[PDB]
């Protein structure tokens, strides 16, 4: 069940091809995958752990390849309960020596399992480990995409064990990314850094320019979650679309997303969409109550605008609405252009209260929200017309630059 | 299709068994109809309309007591388009002499169908008109739930035609109130009832009082949606309930409603369950990725206490969480206990948030939100129960008056 990654390292662990509500927060269409790296020296060590619920599965895998007796080395880059999830079994079943984490990742296991008796060790940034031939060099990357984080780093063998960073939701018989179509996996990489990395940009920027600072130029990068990526070309794949997510440069591509009742604010979001296309923008016209919140937010990740739209209902917005702008701001998309619109029948603040959220997120909003009573008239439209050539305008200045 | 209520009164319109999204905000598990009412005089009137989308079945059951085109009066008692989707088609088939609307009403007739020369006539609250033999009265409710509502008394036949008030989804082969169980009924009803007219509570009250005030003692309510009630003590049901819904008297039962990714947040609402039946209160337990909205909001109807959890997610609450916040803040309910709990992995803003939400919502807070970093213990465990304990004293002091 152990994969070969090269001489000595494996990738065990568990395919999940059901998953589809991640973690409950996103959405993985394509299943995703628990990946845990043993490694054969001296001292024998496992990078990473599963989720509980596939204990057996990554035992089972470890066994393939050496008598879980014989680990010596457990190292915890996460405290994540899908990477951690599985340690208290391993630690039964392995009896380590030492469990190796981050100085933040010992406070976390801490409110996590709360342990007794566990032979932890807190490694700090740049320090190494010798396991007999081989030396691992450990670097933190706090907030990536969390402050336990830390990735490990094989500098003559060129391996990178990543935790989350650099995963992709991909659950298939391939492990490598090159058996996988480039449309795919990066599809699927940005997917993924929308909706959990994006918040910590700049961390993201940070962390690879010292890790570059370093020489970590990897021919293996070995993520959590989906394909190992396999060869020093994809690697650099890799981390040339993280840093371009984390630039989150704007592009020609519009995002409007609404919900409605009575598809009044339907009716203005369709005529939005047509008005862009004829900007020659791209668009994608996305309803909530089609749409996860996740799938809105991976849309929006290479968007330059982002136009919303809520009929007011109770003095507000559609439930729907108001969940999927929550998902976002938390997300904190940057250098984007905000657009609002909606139907009212008399008191109208949902188009106030979308400008405020949109505002809030730091959205550059040049047309002012186009608000209709009830059911639109050609007027309205031209209204419509009018406030997406103004933001389209902008959008293409932007792009100049 | 047509059913006859009364000599010379009927129900027309659809039975929709397959609606579960109704109009966008709320669930209809049960379906609904679109009741529109022929009245047989010298001059014949047409109560309502239905969805644009049922005209024909309208047709055909008002054709099944007359020639539509014989119909003189149109009284249009609530512009949303369920009830007038199909007064443009009528207009043409009936070609009708006038069109009776509410002055609010006609504003908002115009503002959907724009329309350019309909015989549209305003009746003022009170006013009577002549049929034939039979004269109807026309009261305004404002506000219930549209500011155009109005509602149609038939003061020698006791006949109540309400629009959407009293109105229950139900989709049946039974058309009246006494051909269900009540407890089926009644559900229905205050579902109804609390997911679209609960924020106009005061209205309600005022409205009802006025109509009693004047000689309002119906022998049958005729509402847009759902069964009729025949009888007087099937009205007088209804309208007890219906002060009974607005009135929004606390009751021993406490919703707890969460969402969470890792479970600590469940483990948490899981404990608060148990102190709470403990403290021997009725318990709903209710995680928002398997309860609708407005199935919250209803268990919430008659709930004394509302106690919510949700883990920190990018210094925020979790979308589904904030959408059902959403929700439930538009529908203004009233006299409750508020309580807040959740788990968080460093910044912790979910319980600061959802208290700043229940506050706002104008709910007693007697106990401090139980906040846990990540996995709780036992200690947590014990700030639960005694959170529990602090809510229900309170719930019990108000329940003494
Ligand atoms: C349940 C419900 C709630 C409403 N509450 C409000 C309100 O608070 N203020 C408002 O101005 N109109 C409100 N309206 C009216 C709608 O905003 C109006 O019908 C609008 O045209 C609906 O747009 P849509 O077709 O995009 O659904 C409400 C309508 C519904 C059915
Ligand atoms: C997607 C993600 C985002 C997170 N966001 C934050 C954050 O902004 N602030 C924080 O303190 N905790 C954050 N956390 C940590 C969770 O709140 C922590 O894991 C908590 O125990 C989750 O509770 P739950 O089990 O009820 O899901 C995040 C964790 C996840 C997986």
């Amino acid at each position: 069940q152990a994969t070969k990654i090269i001489d000595g390292f494996h990738l065990v662990g568990a395919i999940d091809w059901n998953s589809r509500d991640f973690h409950g927060y996103t959405l993985s269409p394509m299943g995703t995958t628990y990946n845990a790296y043993l490694v054969e020296d001296e001292k024998t060590t496992l990078f990473d752990t599963v989720k509980a619920e596939y204990k057996g599965e990554l035992l089972c895998g470890i066994a393939s390849v050496i008598d879980p007796k014989k680990i010596d080395y457990l190292v915890i880059q996460h405290l994540e309960l899908d990477h951690a999830g599985a340690l208290p079994a391993l630690i039964e079943a392995c009896q380590p020596e030492k469990i190796f984490t981050s100085s933040l990742g010992q406070k976390a296991m801490e409110s996590h399992f709360h342990y007794k008796d566990w032979p932890v060790q807190v490694v700090k940034h740049g320090e190494t480990l010798s396991l007999g031939k081989r030396t691992v060099t450990f670097y933190e990357t706090r907030m990536l995409h969390w402050p336990d984080s830390m990735v490990s780093w094989f500098a003559d063998e060129k391996v990178l064990i990543s935790n989350d960073i650099f995963g992709q939701n991909i659950a298939a018989s391939e492990r490598f990314s090159d058996q996988i179509p480039v449309h795919t996996l990066e599809r699927a990489m940005r997917e993924y850094y929308a909706n959990i990395v994006n918040p910590y940009a700049p961390q993201t920027l940070k962390a690879i320019e010292t890790l570059v600072g370093a020489g970590v130029a990897p021919e293996f990068i070995c993520p959590d979650h989906g394909v190992i990526f396999r060869g020093a070309d994809q690697c650099t794949f890799a981390v040339q679309k993280y840093v371009e997510y984390a630039e989150q440069k704007p592009t020609n591509k519009v995002v409007i997303f609404y919900d409605s009742m009575w598809h009044s604010t339907e009716k203005m979001a369709r005529v939005l969409a047509e008005s862009f296309r004829d900007e020659g923008c791209t668009v994608k016209l996305m309803w909530c109550k089609a749409c996860h919140h996740s799938q809105i937010m991976s849309e929006i990740s290479d968007a330059g605008a982002v136009i919303v739209g809520s009929p007011t209902h109770n003095n507000g917005i559609l439930p729907y609405v108001a969940g999927t702008l929550q998902y976002i701001k938390g997300l904190r998309p940057q250098n984007k252009i905000g657009g609002a619109f909606g139907s009212f029948g008399w008191s109208g603040e949902s188009t106030k209260v979308l400008a405020e959220w949109l505002t809030g997120m730091g959205f550059d909003m040049p047309a002012t929200p186009v608000k209709v009573k009830n059911v639109p008239t050609h007027a309205d439209y031209e209204q419509l017309k009018t406030m997406a050539q103004t933001i389209a305008r902008a959008l293409k200045a932007k792009l100049a630059a």
